[PDB]
């Protein structure tokens, strides 16, 4: 057909995020793994009064990443701004590596915070109230993506940034595409098979509905306090073949009744069966109310 829906993702690179790399100071590295390494950095001219803050900064190290950085540096700029979304600030594509920069969240992942705060659980402690707004504000995160036709593919509790006032941000963006034309996604890297829908892992498609069995997954991490989902299940064909015969994980210690039904919703064979977002957003919010 010689009609489609415009991809903005598919645009090219507006220069409006463009920065100047010299006003960039770096400092030490936040983290490493899956694309590159974030650096905290102090940028000069972002705001109005000419003042230097704190941002954190991406790049990769010296060809699918070089691609994938310039997704998701796209892909944040086509969404806008969101709160349970990380923010892009600017972006260094000329004269050098590119840099995506950017708002710089204290806390950093969540799953290494609630591994750090396992022990304290139940003033800077962890109770059952943080873990319903985790669940909740991630939810709502999601459900933004989902309103903008994109598919976030590699949500996790590792993909999760906690900033000041216990505010939850998704990031890593490297893996999201927008399926406004098609109604499923094909794709033809290394994935995060524990993560994945069935559809996903064996006949390689991603929806909204995968979105949703991740999030699952996310709850499972969520209310075991930071765990390795299947624990001590290597991937491996046995492992393929419990996930199609319909095996799913057992309820999370701390997780109430309620919260595990939305998991095991999630984790449902039949994509269609699987809740939206919005509905997941409605359900936990009643919960919330429910106290
Ligand atoms: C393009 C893009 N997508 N996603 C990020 C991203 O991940 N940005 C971003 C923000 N703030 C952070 N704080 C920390 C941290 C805090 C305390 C201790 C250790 C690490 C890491 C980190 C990363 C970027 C950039």
């Amino acid at each position: 057909n010689n009609y489609s829906y415009i991809d903005p993702t598919q645009l090219p690179y507006d220069h409006k995020w463009e920065f100047p790399r010299n006003r960039l100071s770096f400092g030490k590295t936040l983290g490493a793994g899956a694309f590159g390494k974030v650096v905290e950095a102090t940028a000069q001219g972002l705001i109005k009064s000419d003042a230097a803050m704190t941002v954190a900064v991406k790049m990769l190290k010296p060809s699918t990443e070089r691609e994938a950085l310039m997704s998701e540096l796209k892909v944040l700029s086509y969404l806008g701004n969101h709160e349970n979304i990380v923010n892009l600030l600017g972006a260094c594509t000329h004269g050098g590596p590119t840099l995506v920069i950017t708002e710089y969240c204290c806390y950093g992942d969540l799953l290494n915070f609630l591994r750090r705060k396992r022990d304290s659980f139940h003033e800077n402690a962890l109770d059952l109230e943080d873990l319903l707004s985790f669940s909740y504000q991630v939810a709502k995160g999601m459900a933004f993506l989902a309103s903008k036709n994109c598919i976030h593919r590699d949500l996790a509790a590792r993909n999760i940034l906690l900033t000041h006032g216990r505010i939850t941000k998704i990031c890593d963006f490297g893996l999201a595409r927008v399926i406004k034309n098609d109604s499923n996604y094909v794709d033809k890297a290394r994935l995060p098979v524990k993560w994945m829908a069935p559809e996903s892992i064996f006949n390689s498609v991603y929806t909204f509905e995968s979105d949703v069995w991740s999030y699952g997954i996310f709850l499972w991490e969520l209310f075991s306090l930071g765990s390795s989902p299947y624990p001590g299940m290597p991937v491996d064909s046995k492992f393929y073949k419990m996930i199609k015969e319909g095996f799913r994980m057992s309820s999370p210690e701390h997780a109430p009744a309620e919260m595990y039904d939305i998991m095991k919703t999630c984790w449902d064979a039949d994509p269609d069966k699987r809740p939206t977002f919005k509905q997941i957003v409605q359900d936990i919010e009643k919960q919330i109310s429910e106290s």
